[PDB]
């Protein structure tokens, strides 16, 4: 990689901007070298589902001192059910465990399985105040499912920055947040996601492994976040956040696509 190649790239995703109606808030890193592709890196964009990533985190965090938290049983009910909870609709009653609710928030964006996770960990301050511990000082989420997905012009509730969720997932996947044995849980809960394979995972290369989460609000808007694992070269960190309002998913799938593709090209 170098330089001149970062810069070419930053010129790709501008131009990539100016084909949709909106922003483009983008960071890769090279954790080989610590290089960094950025554009808006700075500005607030709501995270959507892509929060459930520091969610989990947060809770994976606890468990390391609880040993019994991941198996502990939640019930709940019909009336507890917010939209798209896919998987913890089956299993209205006796409910699910706690890591049976992480894997449903990860691989399929279950929203149910966010808000009672949020409530195990005492309110959605205390994924706030999770993410300061890890160093995020940018990270705030102020609602539950799902009014979270609001994205009102302006608002900052429910929102991160591209640079600051990059680093935060550095720092989970790829880093020191976590302990070996969570961080491991988490990557292999986000290797699994089932809902990305038109995002950042049709940008890169076909034998990388990609960890990431998904975010979808209103008006076919999306985002995504993760790591890319390339077979015999250090790990890529990509975060994809936006603004677009789309006629329909594959314009805006296609986007996040091609701003990972912008970056692959870049550090390979
Ligand atoms: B998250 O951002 O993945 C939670 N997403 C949702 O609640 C919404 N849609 O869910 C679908 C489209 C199934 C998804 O792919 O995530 C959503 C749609 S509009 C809105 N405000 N939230």
């Amino acid at each position: 990689g170098s330089h001149m190649r970062n810069v070419a790239a930053e010129q790709q995703l501008r131009e990539l901007e100016s084909t949709f109606d909106g922003r483009l808030g983008f960071v890769a890193l090279d954790t080989a070298t610590g290089a960094r592709i950025a554009h808006r890196a700075d500005e607030r964009f709501p995270f959507y589902s892509t929060f459930k990533t520091m969610l989990s985190a947060a809770v994976l965090a606890r468990s390391a001192g609880d040993a019994a938290l991941l198996q502990r049983r939640i019930p709940y009910a019909k009336r507890d059910l917010v939209r798209y909870s896919p998987i913890t609709e089956k299993h209205v009653g006796a409910g699910m465990t706690v890591a049976e609710l992480c894997a449903a928030t990860l691989q399929y964006s279950d929203n149910t399985a966010a808000n009672l996770l949020i409530a195990l960990l005492g309110g959605p301050q205390a994924v706030t105040a999770y993410a300061r511990s890890i160093g995020d000082a940018t990270f705030r989420l102020d609602r539950r499912e799902t009014e979270l997905n609001t994205a009102i012009p302006g608002d900052e509730r429910d929102t991160t920055t591209p640079a600051a969720m990059a680093a935060s997932v550095r720092r989970l996947l790829v880093g020191d947040a976590l302990g070996t044995a969570q961080r491991a849980q988490l990557n292999a809960w986000m290797l699994g996601n089932k809902t990305g394979d038109a995002r950042i995972r049709a940008g890169v290369p076909a034998g990388w492994r990609v960890a990431d989460k998904t975010g979808t609000g209103d008006y076919g808007t999306g985002n995504d976040i993760g790591v890319a694992y390339p077979p015999d070269r250090a790990p890529i960190v990509f975060v994809v956040y936006t603004t677009m309002r789309s006629r329909n998913a594959q314009a805006r799938d296609d986007v996040i696509a091609s701003a990972a593709r912008i970056a692959a090209r870049a550090f390979v």
